[PDB]
């Protein structure tokens, strides 16, 4: 049913990790749903680019020669792969400041701690990564040692913020 | 026919019931018409993201498992369910302003009032609740017990507001 | 081939004749020319409301049963239907300004003249009742009984215009 | 395939003859590409306007029965078709000003000599009339007698541009 | 599967090189992937142009005759094609900033050099002219005969932004 005919999601070249990654994860999941095949999707990736980035296939077209290649070679080109020492000092730099959601809170410092090499670190130790740098509004009432994953800490930072 | 192709209404997380209630019973109605299985329309869900919220739908993908778990999340992590007592406090601070159509302070008060549990009021409460808040431009004509049904307030509103 | 899927024109809640009127003849027009059936076409109407009147609609849904109910409980709730001497005091308070075409007056005019009730007036009064408004610059020339229908007056405006 | 669904172009109102020869040419071609017949053309008319004009449709509905009519209607109601002596006093009142490139003032000049009647001129007097117009940074180099047609003008243009 | 219905890249006249370039690829492309014949893809071109270019197609149009002629016409007209002393002062006219990311440099220098005719420089020496104009923040690490072809620069420009 086409190939890549027309959509919203493009690309830019806006040098940050998240719109890179939104975008790869769109297409790739629009690939699997739509059911097209491997040698029919790369005549296609030109349709997507709008912008500095088609000047960029312009060049480096004869580097590709199948999907993941290219796939690996756009996340390689923008998506700067930062090391480890920074992640560990952009995490301890900014507390959480007073009248902030948990729920927005809790799901950029997910999105941070998915930049570190898989494998490294447990549930119980990111959890105990997370809860030093909450607002005293939530500290006074739930404890450490009673929230086992993490899942309950919202589920209880939930309660606190209806009941105010 | 498709599945989740491409359609103009996404969602971004701003944080509030209208945008989230509209929303979940848009893709809910247009599951419906379209007539697509439980089973393909979860793979098409990150089509509809394009915001903070695709960076929530990384981290708590495997925690879905069917539809109605998904929507019942969607809803769960977003709209906050405030309690009662903040309804009945919304309800009676703000009058009816003068210069102001019936249709707009009927249908604001009518979404107010969805919110509380459902079986809890009748309608001849629901009116008497709301009885209480109109301009002396509309209280002057019509008095209580005449009016029956909530759509006689309207009809008798619409006749009022043409006359002047 | 398909049902109410997707398309530009929608419906905000903007309190006015024209975008009312616009919106409703534009639907029954696509219902003819696409050939949708009256039972399917009822469940896709929450697919075009993206405002305040999706709430509107969360409401009053279980008011409707056919699509002409439907289609005239959104001409009744919105579209106030003003009575008959507020038109005819709005026709005689603005008078036709120096340096604007003759096409928009008069296209202004017949669509504020649709709004009376139908069979109450010729098309000798209906001339008669606009030929009282218009600027001195198109009055010096042509007089009046000597255009008998309603396009020989653009036709002989349209001549004054390119002469100048 | 489809009777005017849904599409881009659209029109407005706007009162001047290049976006009205700009929409006319558009659906013409449209209709032509699709393989549209005349009798379902005219039904689906309606989709296209968006402004004051579906106030103008409303009220001149029954003046038209085919599609010819129509066009011819729509080309009558808004391109006034200005006279002759306006348009040669309109060609020589702006001299081509300094640092402008060519081909926009070569297409600017030849779609406002389309406006006069078909047949009334060669293509040697109407190079000779656009002629005394120019600049004198090309009318140093290339002289007259020599540029036979309207092409190789622009020809020896381009070539004092890349020039300078 | 329709031949040029509806899509999102237009063409203006921006009078620019890389706007153009993009136009004319993304066309392109779309031609071959769709899979359209050359004669039914001519009688669609107007369906593109929205700017002052259609009233440049109305007066040209009696001058294409297959699909190779339009589009080399359209990059006749547009792009001015410069010549090459131009190209060779305009490399050297503007280093390279302080913090500006290599990537950047690297395909705005490359997108540069392609305006040359073709197989009038090897690698060896495009990589000599590129190399004289970076910072001294790149040029006290990663010396001159080290780096053979033109990705391992860009491969040993990565570990120096990430080292810091």
């Amino acid at each position: 049913k086409g190939s890549f005919s027309n959509c919203t999601v493009r690309f830019s070249g806006q040098r940050d990790h998240d719109a890179v990654d939104e975008f790869i994860n769109a297409v790739e999941t629009y690939k699997e749903v739509e059911g097209i095949s491997d040698k029919d999707a790369l005549k296609g990736l030109p349709l997507l680019f709008k912008s500095i980035a088609v000047v960029w296939w312009k060049g480096v077209r004869r580097d590709a020669k199948t999907w993941s290649d290219a796939l690996q070679l756009l996340r390689d080109h923008f998506s700067p792969t930062k090391p480890s020492y920074q992640i560990y000092m952009e995490i301890f730099e900014t507390k959480q400041s007073y009248d902030e959601v948990i729920d927005s809170f809790i799901c950029k410092q997910r999105a941070l701690l998915a930049k570190l090499p898989e494998g490294r670190h447990d549930e119980e130790t990111e959890l105990d990564f997370i809860y030093g740098l909450m607002q005293p509004k939530y500290r006074e009432s739930i404890p450490r040692h009673e929230v086992k994953t993490f899942r309950e800490l919202l589920d209880r930072g939930r309660t606190v913020e209806r009941t105010r």
